[PDB]
C-alpha cells in the first residue's frame, strides 16, 4: 500500500530518492526547515522509502487511530543524528537501544529544526555536512516525562497498562517528543546541510 | 487477519481464554511443557487472543519470510516471568528494555529458550505469594541466526563491511541452540500463558 508520490521502485523495497529543487513536495520540506533554520545551506533533501518501515508504522497508525477514537495521532518532527548512524535510520528507523535522556529512555524528537540544528544532535562530518530527518511521529495521547522512564506512564495508575502514547517537556507548549517502541516514527526526509 | 479458531470478541482487542484438558491445543502444550518439567503440575493454559500484537507480529513474519530465501523463520519457545510482570507481557508484549542481564549473557535482549526446565527455574518463573509460577508458550521470529555476545544491543551484522544487513536473532550455540535473544519489539507473540505448581 506504497504512497502515490512516491516513485517506482523497478520492484524493490528499499529507495533513497533525491528531491528536484524547485518542485512542491522540496519547496514544502525545505519551508518547514527554514522557518528556524534559514541561515543554514541546503545542499539536498532525499525522500526515505522503506516499504517495510512503512508498513510496520501505518500499522501501528491505524491501532492508534482505533485506540484513541481519534485520527489526530500524528506529528511531523525532526531528529538530528551523526554520519555513521543514517545508514542504520536509513533502513531500520529509530531504536531506543542505540546525550542526556531527562525525559525518559526513548528516542527524542524536536518541534523545530534550530534545536536538532545543534552539533551536539546533528554532529559535522570530516567535510562539515551535517544531517536531520524530517520524521511522522504517532505522539498520540501525551503526558509530562521525568528521567528513568522506560515506557510512558498509564492515564490511570487504576489500570496500569492502558498508557499514554508518548511523553514531552511541555504539555501546555511542547518543544519535544519521546517515544519509547519500534514503528512508533517514520523517517520521511533526509536534509544534508551545512552551517 | 485474525484467526478463524479464537472466540469471537465482540468488538473487544483483548481476551484470555481457558482451555480444556483433552483437547488436542491443551495436550500439544502439557506434552511440550512434560518434555522436560515432569516435576510440576499445570493448574491451567490460556490462549492469548491479542489482536493488535498479533497484527504487527504476523506483518513482521510476512517481512522475514519475503527477505529470507525460503527459511523456517518461526520456532515455539518459552518465557518465564513474575507475576507482576504477566498483566504488561498479556497486553504490551515482550520489551527488551524491561529485560533482567541473564546469568550467561549473549546480548542485551529478551531470552526464550527452547526447553521449559531452563524457564521454569525460579530465578525466571518465580513463585508468586500462592506459590504459583508462570511461563509463556511464545512464536518468535528466530530467522538466520549466530552465536551472540554480551556487548550486543542488536543483533551482528553478516558482513561486516555492510554493518546495517543483520542476523535475525543470536543464540547461545549455532550447532545445538538452547536459548535465542531478540532485538525488536513484535518480534515475538504471546500465544499460550501456562499457570503451574510443585
Ligand atoms: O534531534 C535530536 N536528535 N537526537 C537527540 O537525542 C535529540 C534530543 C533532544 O532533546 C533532548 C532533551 C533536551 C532538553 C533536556 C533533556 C534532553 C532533541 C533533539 C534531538
Amino acid at each position: 500500500n506504497l504512497p502515490e508520490h512516491w516513485t517506482d521502485m523497478n520492484h524493490q523495497l528499499f529507495c533513497m530518492v533525491q528531491l528536484e529543487p524547485g518542485q512542491s513536495e522540496y519547496n514544502t520540506i525545505k519551508d518547514k526547515f527554514t522557518r528556524t533554520c534559514s541561515s543554514y545551506a541546503i545542499e539536498k533533501i532525499e525522500r526515505i522509502q522503506n516499504a517495510f518501515l512503512w508498513q510496520s508504522y501505518q500499522v501501528k497508525k491505524r491501532q492508534m487511530d482505533i485506540k484513541n477514537d481519534h485520527k489526530n495521532n500524528e506529528r511531523l518532527l525532526f531528529h538530528g543524528t551523526d554520519a555513521d548512524s543514517v545508514p542504520y535510520v536509513n533502513q531500520h528507523g529509530f531504536n531506543r537501544s542505540c546525550n542526556a535522556v531527562s525525559y525518559g529512555k526513548g528516542t527524542y524528537f524536536a518541534v523545530d529544526a534550530s534545536y536538532s540544528a545543534k552539533d551536539t544532535y546533528s554532529k559535522p562530518d570530516s567535510n562539515g555536512r551535517k544531517h536531520m530527518y524530517v520524521v511522522r511521529v504517532l505522539t498520540g495521547v501525551f503526558t509530562k516525562g521525568r528521567a528513568g522512564l522506560v515506557t510512558p506512564p498509564p492515564k490511570n495508575p487504576h489500570n496500569p497498562t492502558d498508557l499514554f502514547d508518548s511523553v514531552t517537556n511541555n504539555t501546555r507548549s511542547p518543544k519535544l517528543f519521546v517515544v519509547f517502541f519500534d514503528n512508533q516514527a517514520y523517517p520521511e526526509y533526509l536534509i544534508t546541510f551545512t552551517a
